[PDB]
């Protein structure tokens, strides 16, 4: 028994399921975008969510055809309903760090976005600070492809002082990530809420984007939009979900 050959199967037999979990202002509204989350549909196990296998699957060497598989799916899943996807919806992809020391993933942003008329959606791939850290010329010009590209990068697991910073300023990345430990804190913890300014107030100095994770209260809600957070994604706005549920409320939105 080999659980690198069982992944090989399984990705071979289509069981690695793109799930879409909803991105929505941080004032509200329509949603902007999706993040798509990677599920194994286990025919016995049932449904595994991507925390109990991605770690191994990196270890495997299969995440990058894994990943690759999923983007190409993304593409036959939405590329065929631009119509209900306002311009500029934004596709996020959490990207490993292997995927990252490759050039290979410039060509799968390319073939993604070429699944959309141009300009419509926005590809943002996330990435930690350690890929900033542990860079090198690949790194460099794999950054500056994807941003001509229209790809951005958003950033998880960062420091918030002037190293960061320059870290940061360097590969020009355009989004924060606020984890959702920090979110489940509001209102309940002083120096979370000190952690959560300190984001806010790197993200102004350099004009990044926000997006909050694991957002599950209105008081949540509302303490993030006060402090111009730009999107938000959690229970209150919405969980993972199969293409047919994304699909339904798509057109919903639509009609409105």
């Amino acid at each position: 028994a080999s659980p690198s050959s069982e992944l090989r199967r399984a990705l071979e037999a289509n069981e690695f399921i793109p799930y879409y979990q909803p991105l929505s202002p941080g004032q509200g509204g329509r949603w902007i975008g999706v993040e798509v989350l990677m599920r194994w549909r286990h025919p016995r196990e049932g449904l595994i969510r991507p925390d109990l296998f991605i770690p191994f699957a990196e270890r495997s060497g299969l995440i990058v055809p894994m990943t690759r598989a999923l983007m190409r799916q993304v593409a036959e899943d939405l590329g065929g309903h631009a119509g209900k996807l306002e311009p500029g919806f934004h596709i996020g992809f959490n990207i490993s760090a292997t995927h990252c020391h490759e050039l290979a993933l410039v060509d799968d942003c390319r073939e993604l976005l070429a699944a959309f008329p141009p300009g419509h959606i926005t590809l943002v791939l996330e990435l930690t600070e350690r890929e900033l850290i542990e860079s090198s010329e690949v790194t460099d010009r794999l950054f500056d492809e994807l941003h001509a590209l229209g790809v951005k990068i958003a950033i998880d697991d960062f420091g918030t002082g002037h190293s960061s910073l320059a870290y940061l300023r360097k590969f020009q990345v355009d989004c924060l990530k606020i984890d959702q430990s920090f979110v489940a804190r509001i209102g309940i913890d002083t120096l979370s809420g000190h952690i959560l300014d300190s984001i806010v107030e790197l993200s102004a100095k350099l004009d990044l984007d926000i997006v909050a994770e694991g957002v599950e209260t209105p008081e949540q809600r509302d303490y993030l939009a006060a402090r111009g957070v730009d999107y938000l994604q959690g229970y209150l706005i919405g969980r993972p979900m199969p293409l047919e549920s994304l699909l339904s409320s798509l057109t919903v939105q639509e009609g409105q």
